[PDB]
C-alpha cells in the first residue's frame, strides 16, 4: 500500500538521484531504464531496496514501448507519474542554423513529442486526483532566453513547456495536479563540470516541489526551489 | 515489445478464456496446447489474433516436451508463466479407499508432478523479478476441507499447493511473484453444468489478480476476487 512514483529515465543522473531520495522517503518506485544501457546505477540501487524498487524498460522515443509499458503497468496505480527522460543534441554549440536535419528531428523527438507521448499515454494509470510531472529546464524560458547559447536544446524545452500548456488545457478545471521541473543546472553528464549545483543541492528540492505539488491542481512551471519560472 | 504470458494449458476452458482475455488487455500470448489433441477452441482465437497468439504444443506429463518446448523457446522472456492444465479422476464421487491404483497415480502425476516440472523447467524463461503461477483450486485448501467430495482431486491439489511452497522457499531471496490461483467452480467441462460461476464471471478476475501479482515477490494463494484462500 506504499505510495508509489513512475519515473521514467531513472538509470542515472537526476532520475536515479530522484529514485533513491523518493525511496528515503519512504515511497515505492518503479524506475525506467533503456535495454541498451547495460547495467546502471539504478541497477545497483535496486540492490539495495530488492522489494521497494522495480525496474521495468522503456525507450521514450519508441511508442511501441510506451504502449508495452502501458499494458505491464495496468493493474498498477501510481500517486506520481514523473517523466525526468530528456537529452542533449551531440553539438550544443551549434547555432540552430548549423545543426545538421537529423540531430534537430533526433532532439526534438527526444525532448518535445516523446515526454508528451509518455504522459498522454499513461496518465490512465495515475489517479484523476493525481500528479503528472515532465523535467523540463530553465532554458526552455522563453521569457528568460536572454542570452542564448544551447540553441537546439532551447528549442526542444520551449517546444515541450507549450505541448504541455496545451495538454493541462484539456484538463482544465479539473483536479489533476501538473508541472514542468526546473532542476537547476546540475553537475551530472548533462550539466557538465561547470553546473552550478550538485545533485544534493537539487533533487531533494525537486521532491519537495512534487510533494507540495499534490492535490494543487493545475500545471505550474516550478524550480527546485519552487520558485515560479516564466514562460 | 509486448509484454508475453506463457500460458501452458490454453486449449479449452479456462486456459482458452485467460488467453483470449490477456489479448484484450494489449498482451501477447504464447499457449500450448496437446497435439495429439488436434484443433482446439485456441486455435480458432489464433485467427482473430494471428500477430499475438502463437500455438505451441506440449503435453505436461511427457518432459521430453516440457525440455524441448524450453528449446524451443530458447531466447524468448515471458513477463508471466502461467500453469494452467490440469484434470480429475474418471470417478470423482469414489473415496480414497475406492480409487484405483492407475487413477492415483494418474491423476498425482497429472495435477501435481507435472504443473511442477513445466515451473521447474520454464522457470529461466521469466526474469528474477517475473511472475509464475499455476491454477490451483480451493478444493486443494487442507483448512478449508470440512465438507470432503471429489476426494482424489483434493489430495492432487493440496500436493501441488505444497510442492508449489517449497519451490517458493528457493526463491525466498529474489523478487520472483508466485501465485497459486483458486478460479471458482466454473462451467467448464470439468466444472460441470451445475457449477456455480460462468468463464466471464470467473476469468477477468483471475487476469485482475495476475496482473496485480505482478511485482509483488513471494508466494501467495488467491482466488479469483483477490482473496487469501487458507493452505
Ligand atoms: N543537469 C542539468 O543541469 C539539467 C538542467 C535542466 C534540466 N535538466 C533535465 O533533467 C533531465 C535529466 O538530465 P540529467 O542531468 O540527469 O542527465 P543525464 O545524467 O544525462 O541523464 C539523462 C537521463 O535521461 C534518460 N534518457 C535520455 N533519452 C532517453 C530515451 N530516449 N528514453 C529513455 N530514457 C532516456 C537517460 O537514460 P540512458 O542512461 O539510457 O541514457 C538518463 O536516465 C533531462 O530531462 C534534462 O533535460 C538537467
Ligand atoms: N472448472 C472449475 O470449476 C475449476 C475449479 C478450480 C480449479 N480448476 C482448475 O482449472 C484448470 C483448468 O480446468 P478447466 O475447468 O478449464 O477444465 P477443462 O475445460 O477440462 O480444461 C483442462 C485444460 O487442461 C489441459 N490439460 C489437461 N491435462 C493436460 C496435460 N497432460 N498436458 C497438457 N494440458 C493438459 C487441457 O488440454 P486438452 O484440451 O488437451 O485436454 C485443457 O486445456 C485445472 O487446473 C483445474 O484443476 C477448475
Ligand atoms: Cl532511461
Ligand atoms: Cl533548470
Ligand atoms: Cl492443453
Ligand atoms: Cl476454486
Amino acid at each position: 500500500p506504499r505510495p508509489t512514483i513512475l519515473l521514467v529515465g531513472a538509470s542515472r543522473g537526476l532520475g536515479h538521484a530522484m529514485a533513491a531520495e523518493f525511496l528515503k522517503r519512504g515511497w515505492d518506485v518503479v524506475g525506467t531504464v533503456r535495454a541498451d544501457r547495460g547495467r546502471t546505477p539504478l541497477h545497483a540501487l535496486a540492490e539495495a531496496y530488492p522489494d521497494r524498487l522495480r525496474i521495468e524498460t522503456l525507450d521514450i522515443t519508441q511508442p511501441e514501448q510506451i504502449r508495452a509499458l502501458a499494458a505491464r503497468l495496468s493493474g498498477r496505480v501510481f500517486d506520481i507519474l514523473f517523466v525526468n527522460a530528456g537529452t542533449t543534441n551531440p553539438d550544443p554549440t551549434q547555432t540552430i542554423g548549423e545543426v545538421s536535419t537529423d540531430d534537430f528531428v533526433d532532439l526534438m523527438i527526444t525532448n518535445a513529442l516523446s515526454p508528451m507521448r509518455v504522459v498522454e499515454t499513461l496518465a490512465g494509470l495515475v489517479p484523476r486526483d493525481g500528479l503528472i510531472g515532465i523535467m523540463s529546464s530553465g532554458q526552455g524560458s522563453i521569457a528568460d532566453n536572454e542570452s542564448g547559447q544551447r540553441e537546439l536544446y532551447r528549442g526542444s524545452k520551449a517546444a515541450l513547456n507549450q505541448f504541455m500548456r496545451s495538454f493541462a488545457a484539456r484538463h482544465a478545471q479539473t483536479p489533476l495536479a501538473m508541472v514542468l521541473i526546473a532542476p537547476g543546472w546540475v553537475r551530472t553528464e548533462l550539466g557538465g563540470p561547470d553546473a552550478r549545483l550538485s545533485i544534493d543541492e537539487s533533487v531533494p528540492g525537486v521532491v519537495d516541489v512534487l510533494l507540495a505539488k499534490r492535490g494543487r491542481a493545475g500545471l505550474e512551471y516550478l524550480d527546485y526551489r519552487g520558485r515560479t519560472v516564466r514562460w
